[PDB]
């Protein structure tokens, strides 16, 4: 179960932050861990498209080879934060499994600026029982975590030495897909 409120970050920027462009997951803290693998490799799109609010998402764990894509709308609960429904697409967006009552994520973002994030998700999934989940975002997938976002874990009474890395699991990425996926 998910504990926490996470407060978004004073300020924020949406538009900066819904640009259209790629998010990498660099670092990731999940309070109920086996949860989620302890390698992993995830990356979001987010922006908006024709008028709507739009993240798309990607998953893979790079030892089993589990793959998948979703679609997402983002309705505003307040600035920063935000509930998602989800699809799961295929990378083209055709659609795998629809949107369903059930299935949603929250997705708050606790710091970002033009470079980096740090975010709050909790997924609701059918009768499956997941925590809170923390992320690291960069524009960049190789970006070691710099100074602005390792005190905003900080400052969220977080510690950087929990986060878990994806630095090392070879991960690739098709940015072209995420992109495109927005408008789906
Ligand atoms: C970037 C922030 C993230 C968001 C918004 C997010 C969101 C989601 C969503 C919506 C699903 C369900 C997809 C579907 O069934 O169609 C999901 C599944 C999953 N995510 Fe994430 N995720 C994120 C990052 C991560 C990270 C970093 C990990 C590794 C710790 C992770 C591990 C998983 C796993 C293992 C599942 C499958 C759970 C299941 O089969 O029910 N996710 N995620
Ligand atoms: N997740």
């Amino acid at each position: 179960a998910c504990t926490k409120n996470a407060i978004a970050q004073t300020g924020f920027n949406k538009d900066k932050y819904f640009n259209g462009d790629v998010w990498y997951v660099t670092d990731y803290l999940d309070l109920e861990p086996d949860d989620v693998p302890k390698r992993y490799c995830a990356a979001l799109a987010a922006g908006t498209a024709s008028g709507k609010l739009k993240q798309a998402l990607y998953h893979y764990d790079p030892k089993t080879q589990d793959t998948f894509y979703d679609v997402s709308e983002l309705q505003v609960e307040s600035l920063g934060k935000y509930t998602a429904n989800f699809k799961k697409v295929d990378k083209n967006g055709n659609v795998k499994v629809a949107v369903t009552a059930g299935n949603y994520y929250t997705f708050t973002v606790m710091y970002a600026d033009d470079s980096s994030a740090l975010i709050h998700t909790c997924l609701h999934k059918g009768n499956k029982d997941l925590g809170d989940l923390y992320a690291v975002l960069n524009r960049n997938k190789d970006a070691a975590a710099g100074d602005k976002v390792k005190s905003a874990v900080s400052a969220a009474t977080l510690e950087f030495s929990k986060f878990i890395s994806t630095k090392e699991n070879n991960c690739a990425y098709d940015n072209d897909s995420l992109k495109s996926l927005l408008t789906k």
